[PDB]
Protein backbone atom coordinates (compact mmCIF):
# COMPACT_ATOMS: atom_id res chain seq x y z
CA UNK A 1 0.00 0.00 0.00
CA UNK A 2 1.59 3.56 -1.05
CA UNK A 3 0.49 6.49 -3.67
CA UNK A 4 1.53 7.44 -7.04
CA UNK A 5 4.45 9.77 -5.61
CA UNK A 6 6.26 6.90 -3.83
CA UNK A 7 5.45 4.59 -6.73
CA UNK A 8 6.46 7.22 -9.75
CA UNK A 9 10.10 7.74 -7.67
CA UNK A 10 10.37 4.05 -6.81
CA UNK A 11 9.93 3.28 -11.19
CA UNK A 12 12.38 6.07 -12.18
CA UNK A 13 15.02 5.02 -9.54
CA UNK A 14 14.00 1.56 -10.68
CA UNK A 15 14.82 1.72 -14.75
CA UNK A 16 18.02 4.12 -13.44
CA UNK A 17 19.74 1.46 -11.70
CA UNK A 18 18.92 -0.94 -14.63
CA UNK A 19 20.52 1.07 -17.08
CA UNK A 20 23.30 2.19 -14.64
CA UNK A 21 24.05 -1.86 -13.68
CA UNK A 22 24.50 -2.32 -17.81
CA UNK A 23 25.82 0.65 -19.05
CA UNK A 24 27.14 2.51 -16.84
CA UNK A 25 26.41 6.39 -15.20
CA UNK A 26 27.62 8.11 -18.34
CA UNK A 27 25.81 6.98 -21.08
CA UNK A 28 22.45 6.69 -20.22
CA UNK A 29 19.65 9.57 -20.70
CA UNK A 30 16.96 11.07 -19.03
CA UNK A 31 15.21 10.17 -22.02
CA UNK A 32 16.00 6.44 -21.96
CA UNK A 33 15.16 6.09 -18.15
CA UNK A 34 11.40 7.85 -18.49
CA UNK A 35 10.91 5.71 -21.38
CA UNK A 36 12.04 2.63 -19.67
CA UNK A 37 9.88 3.49 -16.75
CA UNK A 38 6.76 4.21 -19.05
CA UNK A 39 6.93 7.25 -17.93
CA UNK A 40 6.07 10.66 -19.74
CA UNK A 41 9.38 12.68 -19.93
CA UNK A 42 8.69 15.81 -18.36
CA UNK A 43 7.83 14.62 -15.34
CA UNK A 44 11.70 13.79 -14.54
CA UNK A 45 12.52 16.84 -12.32
CA UNK A 46 9.24 16.47 -10.15
CA UNK A 47 11.54 14.09 -8.65
CA UNK A 48 15.17 14.41 -9.08
CA UNK A 49 17.58 17.21 -9.09
CA UNK A 50 19.46 16.06 -11.91
CA UNK A 51 20.82 13.41 -14.04
CA UNK A 52 23.96 12.71 -11.44
CA UNK A 53 22.00 12.96 -8.66
CA UNK A 54 19.50 10.61 -9.58
CA UNK A 55 22.83 7.77 -10.93
CA UNK A 56 24.47 8.65 -7.85
CA UNK A 57 21.37 7.43 -5.73
CA UNK A 58 21.06 4.54 -8.01
CA UNK A 59 25.07 3.64 -7.50
CA UNK A 60 24.90 4.18 -3.70
CA UNK A 61 21.61 1.98 -3.21
CA UNK A 62 22.81 -0.83 -5.82
CA UNK A 63 25.74 -1.21 -3.50
CA UNK A 64 23.84 -1.06 -0.06
CA UNK A 65 22.10 -3.96 -1.78
CA UNK A 66 25.22 -5.71 -2.52
CA UNK A 67 26.34 -5.07 1.17
CA UNK A 68 23.39 -6.40 2.92
CA UNK A 69 23.27 -9.56 0.69
CA UNK A 70 26.91 -10.39 1.90
CA UNK A 71 25.41 -9.59 5.00
CA UNK A 72 23.18 -12.31 5.32
CA UNK A 73 25.96 -15.17 4.53
CA UNK A 74 26.11 -17.16 7.94
CA UNK A 75 27.54 -15.38 11.06
CA UNK A 76 29.76 -18.62 11.59
CA UNK A 77 31.59 -19.43 8.55
CA UNK A 78 35.15 -18.83 8.43
CA UNK A 79 36.64 -15.87 6.51
CA UNK A 80 38.02 -18.25 3.68
CA UNK A 81 34.32 -20.01 3.60
CA UNK A 82 33.12 -16.39 3.26
CA UNK A 83 34.99 -15.33 0.52
CA UNK A 84 34.61 -18.66 -1.43
CA UNK A 85 30.47 -17.62 -0.97
CA UNK A 86 30.63 -14.22 -1.97
CA UNK A 87 32.70 -15.59 -4.77
CA UNK A 88 30.44 -17.98 -6.05
CA UNK A 89 27.67 -16.05 -5.93
CA UNK A 90 29.33 -12.76 -7.79
CA UNK A 91 30.97 -14.75 -10.29
CA UNK A 92 27.89 -16.53 -11.86
CA UNK A 93 26.35 -16.51 -15.79
CA UNK A 94 23.05 -14.89 -14.70
CA UNK A 95 24.95 -11.92 -12.89
CA UNK A 96 27.35 -11.93 -16.10
CA UNK A 97 23.79 -11.57 -18.23
CA UNK A 98 22.08 -9.40 -15.75
CA UNK A 99 19.62 -11.73 -14.98
CA UNK A 100 20.05 -10.79 -10.97
CA UNK A 101 17.85 -9.28 -9.13
CA UNK A 102 20.33 -7.36 -7.27
CA UNK A 103 23.43 -6.60 -9.50
CA UNK A 104 26.67 -4.98 -8.56
CA UNK A 105 27.31 -1.58 -10.55
CA UNK A 106 31.05 -1.76 -10.54
CA UNK A 107 32.17 -3.71 -13.22
CA UNK A 108 30.00 -1.79 -15.75
CA UNK A 109 31.09 1.73 -13.77
CA UNK A 110 34.47 1.56 -12.67
CA UNK A 111 36.11 3.03 -15.41
CA UNK A 112 33.63 6.33 -15.33
CA UNK A 113 34.28 6.63 -11.52
CA UNK A 114 37.61 9.32 -11.92
CA UNK A 115 35.44 11.36 -14.24
CA UNK A 116 31.92 11.56 -12.24
CA UNK A 117 30.78 13.79 -9.19
CA UNK A 118 32.99 13.05 -6.33
CA UNK A 119 29.94 10.36 -4.18
CA UNK A 120 30.67 8.52 -6.64
CA UNK A 121 34.05 7.82 -5.01
CA UNK A 122 33.11 8.28 -2.13
CA UNK A 123 30.72 5.78 -1.89
CA UNK A 124 33.01 3.51 -3.80
CA UNK A 125 35.73 4.06 -1.08
CA UNK A 126 33.27 3.52 1.94
CA UNK A 127 31.89 0.19 0.25
CA UNK A 128 35.44 -1.19 -0.63
CA UNK A 129 36.38 -0.78 2.92
CA UNK A 130 33.08 -1.91 5.00
CA UNK A 131 33.18 -5.48 2.39
CA UNK A 132 37.18 -6.22 2.94
CA UNK A 133 36.23 -6.02 6.74
CA UNK A 134 33.35 -8.10 6.50
CA UNK A 135 35.61 -10.66 4.54
CA UNK A 136 38.58 -10.74 6.48
CA UNK A 137 38.68 -12.17 9.82
CA UNK A 138 42.21 -11.25 10.54
CA UNK A 139 44.86 -8.26 9.91
CA UNK A 140 46.47 -11.34 7.17
CA UNK A 141 43.67 -11.47 5.09
CA UNK A 142 42.91 -8.01 4.28
CA UNK A 143 45.04 -7.90 1.25
CA UNK A 144 43.42 -11.42 0.27
CA UNK A 145 39.89 -9.87 0.82
CA UNK A 146 40.74 -7.07 -1.30
CA UNK A 147 42.59 -9.47 -4.16
CA UNK A 148 39.50 -11.79 -3.98
CA UNK A 149 37.21 -8.47 -4.62
CA UNK A 150 39.29 -8.02 -7.45
CA UNK A 151 39.04 -11.22 -8.90
CA UNK A 152 35.15 -10.94 -8.27
CA UNK A 153 34.78 -7.22 -10.05
CA UNK A 154 37.47 -8.11 -12.64
CA UNK A 155 36.57 -11.60 -13.67
CA UNK A 156 33.06 -10.23 -14.18
CA UNK A 157 33.89 -7.33 -15.91
CA UNK A 158 36.01 -9.58 -18.71
CA UNK A 159 33.60 -12.23 -18.53
CA UNK A 160 30.62 -9.64 -19.65
CA UNK A 161 32.63 -8.12 -22.14
CA UNK A 162 33.29 -11.33 -23.94
CA UNK A 163 29.56 -12.24 -24.34
CA UNK A 164 28.49 -15.41 -23.59
CA UNK A 165 30.11 -18.81 -24.45
CA UNK A 166 33.21 -21.10 -23.29
CA UNK A 167 35.90 -18.49 -23.14
CA UNK A 168 33.81 -16.43 -20.96
CA UNK A 169 32.62 -19.47 -19.06
CA UNK A 170 36.56 -19.97 -18.19
CA UNK A 171 36.66 -16.78 -17.42
CA UNK A 172 34.16 -16.90 -14.54
CA UNK A 173 35.71 -20.09 -13.56
CA UNK A 174 39.27 -19.43 -13.19
CA UNK A 175 38.47 -15.99 -11.36
CA UNK A 176 36.05 -18.03 -8.64
CA UNK A 177 38.82 -21.11 -8.48
CA UNK A 178 41.55 -18.10 -7.90
CA UNK A 179 39.66 -16.63 -4.53
CA UNK A 180 41.42 -17.50 -1.28
CA UNK B 1 61.77 11.01 -42.21
CA UNK B 2 58.69 10.77 -43.53
CA UNK B 3 55.92 12.78 -45.05
CA UNK B 4 53.10 15.44 -43.96
CA UNK B 5 49.87 12.67 -44.78
CA UNK B 6 51.62 9.37 -43.09
CA UNK B 7 52.49 12.10 -40.10
CA UNK B 8 49.10 13.53 -39.18
CA UNK B 9 47.25 10.10 -39.44
CA UNK B 10 49.82 9.23 -37.01
CA UNK B 11 48.99 12.38 -34.79
CA UNK B 12 45.43 11.38 -34.56
CA UNK B 13 46.03 8.17 -34.11
CA UNK B 14 48.25 8.77 -31.26
CA UNK B 15 45.32 12.00 -29.79
CA UNK B 16 42.54 8.75 -30.18
CA UNK B 17 45.07 5.68 -28.06
CA UNK B 18 45.07 8.50 -25.41
CA UNK B 19 41.75 9.28 -25.13
CA UNK B 20 40.79 5.64 -25.25
CA UNK B 21 43.37 4.30 -22.74
CA UNK B 22 41.70 7.18 -20.06
CA UNK B 23 38.51 7.27 -21.13
CA UNK B 24 37.22 4.49 -23.39
CA UNK B 25 36.02 4.11 -26.89
CA UNK B 26 32.12 5.92 -26.46
CA UNK B 27 32.83 9.23 -24.58
CA UNK B 28 35.72 10.66 -26.70
CA UNK B 29 34.34 12.83 -29.86
CA UNK B 30 36.21 13.56 -32.63
CA UNK B 31 36.57 17.10 -32.17
CA UNK B 32 38.03 16.16 -28.79
CA UNK B 33 40.70 13.50 -30.83
CA UNK B 34 41.30 15.89 -33.55
CA UNK B 35 41.48 18.98 -30.75
CA UNK B 36 44.07 17.17 -28.58
CA UNK B 37 45.69 16.36 -31.76
CA UNK B 38 46.26 20.30 -32.34
CA UNK B 39 44.67 19.79 -35.88
CA UNK B 40 41.65 21.12 -37.73
CA UNK B 41 38.54 19.16 -37.26
CA UNK B 42 37.62 18.51 -41.12
CA UNK B 43 40.41 16.91 -41.59
CA UNK B 44 39.69 13.52 -39.81
CA UNK B 45 37.81 11.96 -42.78
CA UNK B 46 40.99 12.58 -44.99
CA UNK B 47 42.31 9.81 -42.57
CA UNK B 48 39.70 7.82 -41.35
CA UNK B 49 36.31 6.46 -42.26
CA UNK B 50 34.04 6.94 -39.27
CA UNK B 51 34.95 7.69 -35.42
CA UNK B 52 34.27 3.75 -34.61
CA UNK B 53 36.91 2.48 -36.92
CA UNK B 54 39.80 4.94 -35.35
CA UNK B 55 38.62 3.78 -32.04
CA UNK B 56 39.20 0.12 -32.92
CA UNK B 57 42.20 0.79 -34.62
CA UNK B 58 43.53 2.73 -32.22
CA UNK B 59 42.28 -0.50 -29.68
CA UNK B 60 44.11 -3.25 -31.67
CA UNK B 61 47.07 -1.15 -32.14
CA UNK B 62 47.25 -0.69 -28.04
CA UNK B 63 47.09 -4.80 -27.53
CA UNK B 64 48.89 -5.35 -30.32
CA UNK B 65 51.86 -3.37 -28.31
CA UNK B 66 50.96 -4.93 -24.78
CA UNK B 67 51.57 -8.27 -26.81
CA UNK B 68 55.08 -7.17 -27.91
CA UNK B 69 56.08 -5.59 -24.36
CA UNK B 70 55.10 -9.42 -22.96
CA UNK B 71 57.31 -10.67 -26.04
CA UNK B 72 60.16 -8.94 -24.33
CA UNK B 73 60.39 -10.79 -21.30
CA UNK B 74 63.47 -13.41 -20.97
CA UNK B 75 61.99 -16.30 -22.77
CA UNK B 76 63.74 -18.37 -19.93
CA UNK B 77 61.55 -17.27 -17.57
CA UNK B 78 59.10 -20.20 -15.49
CA UNK B 79 55.40 -19.70 -16.15
CA UNK B 80 55.33 -18.35 -12.49
CA UNK B 81 58.14 -16.11 -12.89
CA UNK B 82 56.95 -14.61 -16.35
CA UNK B 83 53.22 -14.17 -14.60
CA UNK B 84 55.03 -12.71 -11.54
CA UNK B 85 57.07 -10.04 -13.89
CA UNK B 86 54.32 -8.99 -15.92
CA UNK B 87 52.15 -8.32 -12.98
CA UNK B 88 54.48 -6.28 -11.37
CA UNK B 89 54.76 -3.96 -14.98
CA UNK B 90 50.86 -4.11 -15.20
CA UNK B 91 50.14 -3.37 -11.40
CA UNK B 92 52.14 0.25 -11.23
CA UNK B 93 51.16 3.53 -9.99
CA UNK B 94 52.36 4.80 -12.71
CA UNK B 95 50.51 2.41 -15.36
CA UNK B 96 47.32 3.31 -13.03
CA UNK B 97 47.90 7.01 -13.66
CA UNK B 98 48.33 6.68 -17.34
CA UNK B 99 52.12 7.80 -16.94
CA UNK B 100 53.15 5.02 -19.35
CA UNK B 101 54.40 4.89 -22.80
CA UNK B 102 52.02 1.64 -23.92
CA UNK B 103 48.85 1.43 -21.65
CA UNK B 104 46.49 -1.07 -21.37
CA UNK B 105 43.13 -0.03 -22.67
CA UNK B 106 41.25 -2.52 -21.00
CA UNK B 107 40.71 -0.90 -17.47
CA UNK B 108 38.87 1.88 -19.46
CA UNK B 109 36.87 -0.23 -22.46
CA UNK B 110 35.79 -4.08 -20.98
CA UNK B 111 32.75 -2.43 -20.10
CA UNK B 112 32.17 -0.91 -23.65
CA UNK B 113 32.77 -3.60 -24.96
CA UNK B 114 29.00 -5.75 -25.18
CA UNK B 115 27.82 -2.91 -26.85
CA UNK B 116 30.98 -1.80 -29.40
CA UNK B 117 31.15 -2.80 -32.98
CA UNK B 118 31.93 -6.99 -32.96
CA UNK B 119 35.60 -5.77 -33.92
CA UNK B 120 36.15 -5.14 -30.29
CA UNK B 121 34.92 -8.31 -29.07
CA UNK B 122 36.94 -10.07 -31.71
CA UNK B 123 40.10 -8.48 -31.45
CA UNK B 124 39.47 -8.84 -27.18
CA UNK B 125 39.25 -12.40 -27.26
CA UNK B 126 41.82 -13.39 -29.51
CA UNK B 127 44.18 -10.74 -27.21
CA UNK B 128 43.34 -12.93 -24.16
CA UNK B 129 43.67 -16.06 -25.75
CA UNK B 130 47.31 -15.23 -26.99
CA UNK B 131 48.29 -13.63 -23.45
CA UNK B 132 47.16 -16.64 -21.77
CA UNK B 133 48.77 -18.98 -23.90
CA UNK B 134 51.88 -17.36 -23.64
CA UNK B 135 51.92 -17.15 -19.91
CA UNK B 136 51.27 -20.68 -18.70
CA UNK B 137 54.10 -23.18 -19.07
CA UNK B 138 51.35 -26.18 -18.75
CA UNK B 139 47.54 -27.05 -19.19
CA UNK B 140 47.35 -26.61 -15.31
CA UNK B 141 48.36 -23.13 -15.64
CA UNK B 142 45.91 -22.00 -18.23
CA UNK B 143 43.52 -21.52 -15.33
CA UNK B 144 46.14 -19.59 -12.91
CA UNK B 145 47.03 -17.36 -16.21
CA UNK B 146 43.45 -16.48 -17.04
CA UNK B 147 42.70 -15.73 -13.22
CA UNK B 148 46.09 -13.43 -13.32
CA UNK B 149 45.29 -11.61 -15.91
CA UNK B 150 41.95 -10.24 -13.86
CA UNK B 151 43.74 -9.23 -11.18
CA UNK B 152 45.69 -7.00 -13.50
CA UNK B 153 43.08 -5.86 -15.69
CA UNK B 154 40.86 -5.53 -12.58
CA UNK B 155 43.40 -4.20 -9.97
CA UNK B 156 44.33 -1.39 -12.26
CA UNK B 157 40.41 -0.48 -12.68
CA UNK B 158 39.94 -0.61 -8.89
CA UNK B 159 42.94 1.52 -7.98
CA UNK B 160 42.31 3.94 -10.86
CA UNK B 161 38.72 4.67 -10.26
CA UNK B 162 39.95 4.59 -6.16
CA UNK B 163 42.14 7.47 -7.32
CA UNK B 164 45.49 7.85 -5.72
CA UNK B 165 45.90 7.74 -1.93
CA UNK B 166 46.76 4.68 0.32
CA UNK B 167 43.71 2.74 -0.15
CA UNK B 168 44.44 2.67 -4.02
CA UNK B 169 47.95 1.77 -3.32
CA UNK B 170 46.73 -0.76 -1.27
CA UNK B 171 44.63 -2.59 -4.07
CA UNK B 172 47.91 -2.69 -6.22
CA UNK B 173 49.71 -4.10 -4.27
CA UNK B 174 47.21 -7.02 -2.94
CA UNK B 175 46.13 -7.62 -6.38
CA UNK B 176 50.24 -8.05 -7.33
CA UNK B 177 50.27 -10.49 -4.31
CA UNK B 178 47.68 -12.66 -5.19
CA UNK B 179 49.24 -13.90 -8.49
CA UNK B 180 50.06 -17.06 -8.62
Amino acid sequence: MSDKKTQTRARILGAATQALLERGAVEPSVGEVMGAAGLTVGGFYAHFQSKDALMLEAFEQLLGKRRELLGELDPGLSGKERRALAAAFYLSRKHRDAQVDAGCPLPATLAEVARLPEGFREVLSRHVEIMVTSLAESPEETDVALADLVLMIGGLALARALGPGELSDRVLRAAKQAVN
